[PDB]
């Protein structure tokens, strides 16, 4: 019944808590922001993660996780359980009033990538390759998609801070991973980012209870679901980034392959 708590989820508060200074201050190279974008950028740059269709699971109200991705997939589908979030994304996609400002992130993605691209072009490219924002539920064996417009099976998947924040225990976690994995073409690639050893995090009046997982638990989970773990890294949270919006201990990044056998 996490969903019950997620009913009170405030997008603007979530964004403010996790993507605005200090955590949203990309100037310092030792912060999470740089780190996250760096993991994402290096991965796609290897050129091994490519295709036509890609799906972002539990996008929430954020778009940074697709910044380096849009360069490699022409059809991008973003998703999220809450309508509030799908709407918050819409504001940015259609450049509506009050949309969130992702400039710092677009810019840094451009710096790390090194193609001399300007942030305006990357944002316009991402906006262009995002075809639709679909509701989803990782708890359903068929992720809230009876007959979804989304091209299946997607060529790749990306998920940031979703699974561990929507499942109450390690098993819900494991099963949810199984659910989304079905959406992925064999030989496909998964890019997973999430909290390490986190039990709660706020979001306005919403106070989410979550499953504290370790790098090892994540690895085992990926393996159980049939992935070869291509790359798995962890960022330990510095004291200055440890605010009162949660109790994260670190952030992990995983690059996995749906092993076709
Ligand atoms: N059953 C479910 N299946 C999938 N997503 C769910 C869900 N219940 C809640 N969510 C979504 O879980 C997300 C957790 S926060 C996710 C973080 C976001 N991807 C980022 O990178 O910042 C929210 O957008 C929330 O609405
Ligand atoms: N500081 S951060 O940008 O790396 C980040 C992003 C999302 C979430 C957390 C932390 C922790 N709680 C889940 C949401």
């Amino acid at each position: 019944a996490v969903a019950s708590a997620y009913q009170r989820f405030e997008p603007r508060a979530y964004l403010r808590n996790n993507y605005a200074p200090p955590r949203g201050d990309l100037c310092n190279p030792n912060g999470v922001g740089p780190w996250k974008l760096r993991c994402l950028a290096q991965t796609f740059a290897t050129g091994e993660v490519s295709g036509r269709t890609l799906i972002d699971i539990g996008s929430g109200p954020t778009v940074y996780q697709l910044l380096s991705a849009c360069s490699h997939f022409e059809d991008i589908t973003m998703t999220d359980f809450l309508e509030v979030n799908r709407q918050e994304l819409g504001r940015w996609l259609q450049e509506e009033p009050g949309a969130f400002n992702w400039s710092m992130y677009s810019q840094h993605a451009c710096l790390i990538e090194g193609k001399g691209e300007c942030w305006q072009d990357k944002e316009r490219q991402l906006r262009a390759r995002v075809k639709r924002v679909l509701p989803i539920d990782v708890h359903q064996p068929q992720p809230l998609g009876a007959g979804s417009p989304a091209p299946l099976p997607a060529d790749a998947l990306v998920s940031a801070f979703c699974l561990e924040a929507v499942s109450p225990d390690l098993a819900s976690f494991q099963r949810a991973l199984d659910h989304i994995t079905t959406l992925l073409r064999p030989g496909g690639h998964l890019l997973l980012i999430g909290a390490l050893e986190e039990s709660w995090y706020l979001a306005g009046e919403a106070r989410l209870t979550v499953v504290p997982v370790s790098e090892e638990e994540v690895r085992e989970a990926l393996v159980r679901s049939g992935y070869k773990v291509r790359d798995l890294r962890t960022y330990i949270m510095p004291a200055h980034l440890q605010t009162g919006v949660d109790d994260v201990k670190g952030v992990f990044f995983a690059w996995a392959q749906k092993v076709g056998l």
